C-alpha cells in the first residue's frame, strides 16, 4: 500500500525541500536589499526573486495534486519522472527570474510541459478506469 | 482501493484545470493592460482578474484537503458533489470579480457554503469514527 | 486503511479551520481599516494581519505534504503531534505579527522546528523503506 506510492512520497519531499530553498533565497534577498516585512516592494531584483517564490508556492499544490493522481491512476514511476522534470524546471525558473524576467520563460514553459504531461497521464488513467464500465452499460441498451 | 477515490481524483483534476484557466485569464490580462511581470498593479480591472486568481490559488489546498477527508470519512459521491458545487461557484466568483468587486460576493458565499458543507461531512465522518470507541471506553469506567 | 490515517485527517481538518479563522481575521481588518478589495495596502497593521494570512496560506500545502508523508512512512501519532505543534505555533505566529513584525519571529521559528521535524521523520521513514533493498542488491555484487 505504501510501496506503490513511495516514489511519489520521495518526489513530494523533494518539492517541499525545494520550497524551503526558495524561502531561504527570499530571506537572503530581504537582507541583501534591506526589505523589511510586511513589504514586498523593492528594486527590480528583490521583486523578481520574491515573485519567483510566490509563483512556485502557488503552483506547488497543482504539482502535488497531478503527481499523486497520475501516480495512482497511470504508472507511479512515470508520474515520479515528470514530477522530477517539473521540480528541476522550477529550480531553473527561479534561477532565471533571479536574473531577468525573460530568462525565466524557457524553464517556465519546461515546467508547463511536465504539468500538462501529468494532467494527461492522470486523465488517461481515469479514462481507462471509467470508460470500460460506461462502454459496457451503454452497449447494454439493446433489449 | 483506487475505485473508492476515483470520483475525488476526477473532481481534483477538474480543479487543477480550472486553475490552469485562471492562469490563462491572468496571462491574457497582462497583454490586455501591458502589465510586465513582476508587477501586480495596474487598472482597477487588471488587479480584479489577478486577485480573483490569487484568491482561488490560496483556497485550492483548503478545497483539496476537505474534498479528500470528506470523501474518505463520509460518502465519496457526496464529497464529489460539493467539490463540483465549490469549483463551479469559483468559476462564477472569478467571472464576477473580472467584472466588479461586488458581483463576486454571491458566488463567493456559494463557494463558502460548499466549503463548510465538506468540513461538516469530514467532521461527521471522523466523529462517527472516534466517538463509538470513546463512548465504549468512557462507559468502561464502572469497576 | 482509514484508521491508520484518522489522526492525520483530524489534524488536517484543524489546519483547514485555522485557515478559515485567518480569513475571518483579514475580513475583520478590511472593515477595521476600510481596505476595499482588490487593495492589499493600508496602515502598518492591516498589512501585518494580511501578510500573516498570506504566509500561512503559502505554508499550508508544505504542512499537508509533510504531515501525510511523515504520518504514513514514520509513526502517524508522532506526525500528528508535530502537526499539532506546527498549527499551534502558527496561531501564535499570526497573533504576534497582528501586533508587531518582531513578535512573530519566535512562534515563526517554533513553526520551522515542527516543519523540519516532520521532514526528518518522513525522510527517516522513506530511508528505512528504500535503504534495506539497496544495501541488499548492492551487497549482491560479489559473483
Ligand atoms: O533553514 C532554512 C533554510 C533551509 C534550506 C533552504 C534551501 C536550501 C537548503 C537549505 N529555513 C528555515 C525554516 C523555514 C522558513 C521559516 C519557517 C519554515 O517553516 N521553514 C521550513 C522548515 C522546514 C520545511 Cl520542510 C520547510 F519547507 C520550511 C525554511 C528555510
Ligand atoms: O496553455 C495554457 C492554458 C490552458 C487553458 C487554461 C484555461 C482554459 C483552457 C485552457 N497554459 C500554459 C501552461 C500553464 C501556465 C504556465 C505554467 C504551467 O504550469 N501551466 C500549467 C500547465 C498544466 C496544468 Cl495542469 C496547470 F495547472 C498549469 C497553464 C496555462
Ligand atoms: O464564517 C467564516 C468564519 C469562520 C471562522 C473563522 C475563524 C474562527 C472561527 C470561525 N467564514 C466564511 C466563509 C470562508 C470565507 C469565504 C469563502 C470560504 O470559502 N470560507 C471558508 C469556508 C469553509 C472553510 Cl472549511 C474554509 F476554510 C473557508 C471562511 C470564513
Ligand atoms: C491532494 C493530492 C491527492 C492525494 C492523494 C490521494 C490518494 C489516496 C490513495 C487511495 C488508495
Ligand atoms: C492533502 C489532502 C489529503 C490527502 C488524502 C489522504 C488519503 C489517503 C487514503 C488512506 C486509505
Ligand atoms: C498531498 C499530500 C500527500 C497525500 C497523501 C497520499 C497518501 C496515500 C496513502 C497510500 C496508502
Amino acid at each position: 500500500g505504501k510501496d506503490e506510492v513511495a516514489l511519489l512520497a520521495a518526489v513530494t519531499l523533494l518539492g517541499v525541500l525545494l520550497q524551503a530553498y526558495f524561502s531561504l533565497q527570499v530571506i537572503s534577498a530581504r537582507r541583501a536589499f534591506r526589505v523589511s516585512p510586511p513589504l514586498t516592494t523593492g528594486p527590480p531584483e528583490f521583486e523578481r526573486v520574491y515573485r519567483a517564490q510566490v509563483n512556485c508556492s502557488e503552483y506547488f499544490p497543482l504539482f502535488l495534486a497531478t503527481l499523486w493522481v497520475a501516480g495512482i491512476f497511470f504508472h507511479e514511476g512515470a508520474a515520479a519522472l515528470c514530477g522530477l522534470v517539473y521540480l528541476f524546471a522550477r529550480l531553473r525558473y527561479f534561477q532565471g527570474y533571479a536574473r531577468s524576467a525573460q530568462l525565466r520563460l524557457a524553464p517556465l514553459y519546461a515546467s508547463a510541459r511536465a504539468l500538462w504531461l501529468l494532467v494527461a497521464l492522470a486523465a488517461l488513467g481515469l479514462l481507462a478506469h471509467f470508460l470500460p464500465a460506461a462502454l459496457r452499460a451503454a452497449l447494454l441498451g439493446r433489449l
